[PDB]
């Protein structure tokens, strides 16, 4: 058969490829544009934030506006990967507990609008479960503008015991522009926004203790590195480093109420029937860019360790391609021959219509 195609649409950044590959073949923004042709999409379409006046598709993880997103993917079909939609399954990913609705219009539009033969929509969290291996357990995704922790139990995630974390890598990156200027230096505009978006993926950790981290950092330089702007430039950025990304564990840095990632993975962890809860416990996943700052994997088992009875087994799986482990979960299940008969072919879906993504997702 032809090459299915896997498209995992993010809040920041857009992911396709094809299934059978260990990467997308395309990564790009996920921001469209028009006049302030006729529309732009990805970095184009940031390189002109002046003339354009920009959109964001996917807030928190859901589509917020469709003519939007219907131009993301027609970007992501004839632009990025070159292929024509009606010529190949497609296999969409979405966010943890999107209504209903949102769904059938992914499926409607995939059908309606790019005539696609067969399609599927699956969770991300799941398709990160799945790309580490396992069919039970609970994930941690922190994307860019939204983290989720999800149990999955023998491949169903558990509705009721997911939870959402609006706090993800894009308000990590404000934070690092707000605390890198209070130390002296000056990072307010979008282009600068991109380029401490850069630091924060090349500098910046995790501390295992943050006070000790602090206490090092106050007394010592051995915690500083450099960053080299374009324009030829060195700065230097030392506690910085830990302090950005400990707002993951401590969202009051950021004025926020909402309790940790650790604490947010033990909440959702309760909520769960307790037979399984040490399954999830020695099944904690971690996925998404957000959560590859080094060190993250030791400090959220010493957290979550402290969390839990003491008589609990705790384990933390950290991938080294978490980045991308959402997209490749989705490579992996599109390739298996048990999941050929989920896929809702187009026939299905005339005589069905769009209430059949019910029925065979999920
Ligand atoms: N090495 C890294 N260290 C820290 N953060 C990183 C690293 N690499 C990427 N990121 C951050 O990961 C975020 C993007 O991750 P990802 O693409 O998984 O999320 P998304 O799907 O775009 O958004 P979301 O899943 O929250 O809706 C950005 O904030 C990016 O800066
Ligand atoms: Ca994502
Ligand atoms: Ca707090």
């Amino acid at each position: 058969e032809v090459a299915a195609l896997v498209v995992d649409n993010g809040s920041g950044m857009c992911k396709a490829g094809f299934a059978g590959d260990d990467a997308p073949r395309a990564v790009f923004p996920s921001i469209v544009g028009r006049p302030r042709k006729d529309s732009y999409v990805g970095d184009e379409a940031q390189s002109k934030r002046g003339i354009l006046t920009l959109k964001y598709p996917i807030e928190h993880g859901i589509v917020t506006n469709w003519d939007d997103m219907e131009k993301i993917w027609h970007h992501t079909f004839y632009n990025e990967l070159r292929v024509a939609p009606e010529e190949h399954p497609v296999l969409l990913t979405e966010a943890p507990l999107n209504p209903k609705a949102n769904r059938e219009k992914m499926t409607q539009i995939m059908f309606e609008t790019f005539n696609t033969p067969a399609m599927y929509v699956a969770i991300q969290a799941v398709l990160s479960l799945y790309a580490s291996g396992r069919t039970t357990g609970i994930v941690l995704d922190s994307g860019d503008g939204v983290s989720h922790t999800v149990p999955i139990y023998e491949g169903y995630a558990l509705p009721h015991a997911i939870l959402r974390l609006d706090l993800a890598g894009r308000d990590l990156t404000d934070y690092l522009m707000k605390i890198l200027t209070e130390r002296g230096y000056s990072f307010t505009t979008t282009e600068e926004r991109e380029i401490v978006r850069d630091i924060k993926e090349k500098l910046c950790y995790v501390a295992l203790d943050f006070e000790q981290e602090m206490a090092t950092a106050a007394s010592s330089s051995s915690l500083e590195k450099s960053y080299e702007l374009k324009d030829g430039q060195v700065i230097t950025i030392g506690n910085e480093r830990f302090r950005c990304p400990e707002a993951l564990f401590q969202p009051s840095f950021l004025g926020m109420e909402a309790c940790g990632i650790h604490e947010t993975t033990y909440n959702s962890i309760m909520k769960c029937d307790v037979d399984i809860r040490k399954d999830l416990y020695a099944n904690t996943v971690l996925s998404g860019g957000t959560t590859m700052y080094p060190g993250i994997a030791d400090r959220m088992q010493k957290e979550i360790t402290a969390l839990a009875p003491s008589t609990m087994k705790i384990k933390i799986i950290a991938p080294p391609e978490r980045k991308y482990s959402v997209w490749i979960g989705g490579s992996i299940l599109a390739s298996l021959s048990t999941f050929q008969q989920m896929w809702i072919s187009k026939q299905e879906y005339d005589e069905s219509g769009p209430s059949i993504v019910h029925r065979k997702c999920f």
